[PDB]
């Protein structure tokens, strides 16, 4: 329902960079709720276990050593498609080819450096939530905005 | 002709939510110019008027009564092929399948509080300026930009 | 009480110069809300009116003439101090002495082209208002936000 | 030393509002370094304790049961002189006091909302952090840049 | 191919008159290429017409050689991973009411003659435009390559 | 004095380093002052202690100079009414931290020895900078005053 939730990460370039605030305010714009906000410095199983579906390709070594490297701004955000949405608004793996207006397609030129992560459906969304988040850190005080939902 | 004029309205939740200038500032950005502009809590009968083609739709009713729920700016852009484009700007009737960068796509999620319309074709265009604004309250003199024109 | 206004007006080079949309937008994120909007080609006696307290002033002819040599955006905002505060929004009078983050210290160079117009005292205002909107044109259902009002 | 810290949160009203990255933002641009941020529903505890200069004060009860009121984005900046810089970014307690360009500023019209409170001491910034975060909960090695700083 | 390709973005004489130099620079600069070249001319024609020498033949040919040495311009060059091609999806497309909301001639143009900018559009005509309108002390040669942007 | 006043303004090795260039430029071209002059360089040693001349003794000099000699510059030259004093106000003062928000070193900077810009402080400081930066040819002659900038 308009209560779908999504988990999204700005990871250490995009920490690095100075893009927190720019991404939080994108989705805070569109109107999707944080329900959701943390900074940390990603733990090496951590970072294995959010990727663990890529633990076999090649890349899989580099991205959790880059992944821990730094510090991360981990957040959950609540709304009507807000996965696939937020999907949307990152654009796609290679940041050369995110359309412009896109989070990757406006920052980025490499695949490794690819700023933020985000859940590619409501199952790894779920997934990687309750990897990131406590249930003490997710909001349950969620009053929908009659201004974003008819 | 560089002549061509387009209805759009920010709709009550757009209003609300603070988006009028925004939304003016990006036509004003392309190059379309202001030739009509009023702000106005709109009657039934204007509603069930502008939505006349979806009078057998179901949605009718909440439509035309939700735009009659509160303040409403109107507004009328000129420029060349600006019908077309403004919708290109606007995005989908849907937000969520609003390509970032749209206007829809970057501020809505609810087809119901997708925060702006935007005519159609030219004879819904012309059919809409007509209803919303007296002659008088039209601009007549537009001169041809020499940076935004041949 | 928060339900004091003011009268703003996008004078002829502040509209030409495309910044109505940014204009609108400064007030609507600083809070206030917009009671009244309207765009038209001020007549000579409106200006000479709106300006009768500077009749006697060298720069009275000049101004008058330029007022009304273009389309210009008038408008209505509503709020706690609305009157002063968006005067520090503007600026000073010669847009060169306007400090940074203002609207004339941002955008403008000469006092003859500074911009925008706000009243400088609620008697002026109402003053202003009634001289620019009928009543019929002036928001009533103003119910305030409890996000900006405690 | 470009070491000194400042506690700065996002009230209800700036987080209800959607402004937590934009104030993020501001920060980030300036060249301060988050390192510490998590979003929470305060506790009676921590208002009253946080808000503990402000015993006898009036307001004292509205103001730490506003807090409590819900979500809070707080956050631990740090950068040379940052407690001082931010409380100047941030403009005044009264909102409409608050210069063009400030956050209070830019948004905000009263003194009860707001939008963001900001340490107004080194002290004071080191007794609100070790309130707010565990240890564990900030960066602990934080490179200075080479281009912000000499 | 690498991280050192470079490519020639030029600011059209309306985009320098609208006010659009900053905006186009900020972009290119905030998606992570670097601005090895940069400077503000009037072309004269036979840059212009050497610039679009393809066109040689067409007939919006004079029109665009007036126009593009009308008044001033401004010519930089950007290097990073496939410049040249992100660049152009930058841009948008020819005509600026096709073009997406998000790139620069659909978020800022309605005109094709008015299109407010060029760019390159192969490593091969960004090495001949790159060329024409730089001599080679004007471009950089240092360039490190910044690891929050690069693997 | 007149509408063709110029000042000289620089985005320092800093500005240019954090990709600063497009949003200090788009500041100057949104306030409604003309770019007459634009090139990115790395500054001689010769230039830059010219241009500091009058801290020639002052200790923080050598670091100064090394520092604008460190990476590309990118120098400008913008033209309108009381541009000088404007652009300068507009920039803040000297420490980042004392600028206000607003101001371009007070949006950025928040160390003396990296505070992103200089504007020339006088009419005659400005005519000397512009002297030191730039050829003649470099610079526009013709500048139509726009109309809705000027009276
Ligand atoms: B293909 P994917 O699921 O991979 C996860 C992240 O792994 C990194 N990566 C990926 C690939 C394919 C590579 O070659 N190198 C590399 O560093 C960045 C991806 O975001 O990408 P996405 O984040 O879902 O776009
Ligand atoms: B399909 P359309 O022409 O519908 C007009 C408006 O009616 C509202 N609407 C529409 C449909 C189809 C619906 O299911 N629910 C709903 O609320 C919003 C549309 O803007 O959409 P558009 O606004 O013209 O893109
Ligand atoms: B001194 P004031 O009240 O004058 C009204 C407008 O008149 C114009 N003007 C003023 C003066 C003093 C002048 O020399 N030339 C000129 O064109 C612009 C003012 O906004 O200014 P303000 O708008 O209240 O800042
Ligand atoms: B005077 P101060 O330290 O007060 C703290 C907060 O208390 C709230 N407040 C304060 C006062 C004095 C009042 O009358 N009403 C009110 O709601 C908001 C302040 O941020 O203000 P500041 O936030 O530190 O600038
Ligand atoms: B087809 P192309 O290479 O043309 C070069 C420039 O010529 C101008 N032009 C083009 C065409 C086709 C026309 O009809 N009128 C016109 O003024 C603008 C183009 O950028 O376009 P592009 O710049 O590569 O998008
Ligand atoms: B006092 P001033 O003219 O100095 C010129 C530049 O020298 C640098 N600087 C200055 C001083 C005084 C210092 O202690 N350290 C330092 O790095 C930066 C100034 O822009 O400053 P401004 O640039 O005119 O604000
Ligand atoms: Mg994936
Ligand atoms: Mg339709
Ligand atoms: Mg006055
Ligand atoms: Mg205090
Ligand atoms: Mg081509
Ligand atoms: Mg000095």
């Amino acid at each position: 329902v308009n209560k779908e939730r999504t988990f999204l990460a700005v990871k250490p370039d995009g920490v690095a960079r100075g893009l927190v605030g720019e991404i939080i305010a994108r989705y805070e714009k569109k109107g999707f709720v944080l329900v959701g906000l943390k900074q940390l410095v990603p733990t090496k199983d951590l970072a294995e276990s959010h990727y663990a579906e890529h633990k076999e390709r090649p890349f899989f070594g580099g991205l959790v050593s880059f992944i821990t490297s730094g510090p991360v701004v981990a957040m959950v955000f609540e709304g009507k498609g807000v996965v696939a949405s937020a999907r949307l608004m990152i654009g796609v793996t290679n940041p050369l080819a995110s359309a412009p207006g896109s989070i990757r397609g406006d920052f980025g030129v490499d695949v490794g450096r690819n700023i933020i992560h985000g859940s590619d459906s409501v199952e790894s969304a779920n997934r990687e939530i309750a990897l990131w988040f406590k249930p003490e850190e997710l909001l349950t005080e969620v009053k929908p905005n009659p201004n974003l939902y008819e």
